[PDB]
């Protein structure tokens, strides 16, 4: 028992982290096979970050201008190319520590682990969610760019995120491993609107089931609701509308606890309307939304 | 910016995890050099867990009865011995992935990362604190025994915890790597009192400084307090008394923010007496105590 914001073991990703320096800028890169991936803003100086012409900036750069270091060994750069907002530096040596991997574009509301890095060295690992507004509420300092987000399925690492920037609001933005930003963000030092975020309803319900599994049942009530009635409440509280797909995904948890999804929705409705009254659920005084139904099943079943 | 419950990168520890089976019981072991460490209850069956005579149970076991598997290779056991509540299985092969390591006995209120494992395979990593009452509020299922807690300082892994049991109350108990339990716990299936836990005051204050560093300042007030006055409030709210050693440890954070430790104590006093009024601090609706002053400095400075 117990329920924690658990990250995937980071070893397979630690073996891929490298340092990429171009001119005066140093950030993190991801070495997979004979390619190093990193944010394209590694080629910028602070002067041109206001409105960079990446194509023109990259033209002034040659293979020998990209210094890639893996631990204490230097990698030889034999090719460079820009794909969207990422640079792909072809190196002459395949990473011997390359795990089985995939590049995936995750959906908002899904979760992943982040290995925060500085100068190509890992500092920590934490679990987070891609917000419905495509931002992440991470923990990153200057130099963390190029740190990646990932999920692990047995021996396969699915890389889903590469860190690029911190908005003036303190939230984080980045891309998939093809360099496409999640959300409307651009890699320029300009004010950028993140847009209204919502609470991931399906994750809150998954977490309520995790609470029941781990003994926290004070919030269960004698009521039920309908999808339509619940969604009117979700609207008022900036919760994403619950759909039959979400109910279906919660099927396994509903079966394990014997609590119908709409009965759990009525518990959630009462919590939204009345608050927690000073009580906690799984050590939290707010409704947690950064655990998917899959995360709950994984943590409560012990998938390695 | 941003503040997360960040764990150490788990790679160096993943390389040490093995599966230990004795008879019908399988748990995790830690392979360092030519020794595998694991909880001594691996030699028990469910029948004798009520009141085990470990000395007598271990006598019926020989080296060949301990099956140690590292991934898919079997390790050859050439020696066994019991040290307190841990078994040390001498194997004929030194772990090639053994990191630079130390065994340390951490103090209550200190933090560490846990690599939860099942059948010798890592499933997740999370950060937690040793509670003042010597329990940990982890996330563990049956089979997680032998999973370890650790801290990393540059290239050195300081192992501080090995998981042994879950109390009927759902909290976790275990030992240092010499097999000495933290707290009054015994490795028997009997009801065991954990004792009154307190909130780690120095960690709450460290986290209040982390909030100020990251922009959350709504809780700062026009008041100050004394150690004696604050401690009367800490007493009422089951907070551990704050000492000059704790004030001293908060020195770096007080210097970075320019907020005197006793002024931060007055903010904490007002939060204890008046609650949060429905507001949050660093995404939390309660006062967080599982970040030490060292953790705050590390996360806010980017130590790799
Ligand atoms: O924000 C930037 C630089 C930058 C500016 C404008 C656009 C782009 Cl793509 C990059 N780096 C960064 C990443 N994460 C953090 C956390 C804190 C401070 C800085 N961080
Ligand atoms: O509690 C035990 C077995 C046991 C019983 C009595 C004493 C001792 Cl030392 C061990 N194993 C265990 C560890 N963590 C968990 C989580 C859940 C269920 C079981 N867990």
């Amino acid at each position: 028992s117990g329920f924690r914001k658990m990250a995937f073991p980071s070893g397979k990703v630690e073996g891929c982290m490298v340092q990429v320096t171009c001119g005066t800028t140093t950030l993190n890169g991801l070495w997979l096979d004979d390619v190093v991936y990193c944010p394209r803003h590694v080629i910028c100086t602070s002067e041109d970050m206001l409105n960079p012409n990446y194509e023109d900036l990259l033209i002034r750069k040659s293979n020998h201008n990209f210094l890639v270091q893996a631990g204490n060994v230097q990698l030889r750069v034999i090719g460079h190319s820009m794909q969207n907002c990422v640079l792909k530096l072809k190196v002459d040596t395949a990473n011997p520590k390359t795990p089985k991997y995939k590049f995936v574009r995750i959906q908002p509301g899904q979760t992943f682990s982040v290995l925060a890095c500085y100068n190509g060295s890992p500092s920590g690992v934490y679990q987070c969610a891609m917000r419905p507004n495509f931002t992440i509420k991470g923990s990153f300092l200057n130099g963390s760019c190029g740190s990646v987000g990932f999920n692990i399925d047995y021996d396969c690492v699915s890389f889903c995120y590469m860190h690029h920037m911190e908005l003036p609001t303190g939230v984080h933005a980045g891309t998939d491993l093809e360099g496409n930003f999640y959300g409307p963000f651009v890699d320029r030092q300009t004010a950028q609107a993140a847009g209204t975020d919502t609470t991931i309803t399906v994750n809150v319900l998954a977490w309520l089931y995790a609470a029941v599994i781990n003994g926290d049942r004070w919030f269960l009530n004698r009521f039920t609701t309908t999808l339509n009635d619940f969604n009117l409440v979700a609207m008022k509280y900036n919760y994403e509308p619950l759909t039959q797909d979400h109910v279906d995904i919660l099927g396994p948890l509903s079966a394990q606890t014997g609590i119908a999804v709409l009965d759990m929705c009525a518990s959630l409705k009462e919590l939204l309307q009345n608050g927690m009254n000073g009580r906690t659920i799984l050590g939290s005084a707010l409704l947690e939304d950064e655990f998917t139904p899959f995360d709950v099943v994984r943590q409560c079943s012990g998938v390695t």
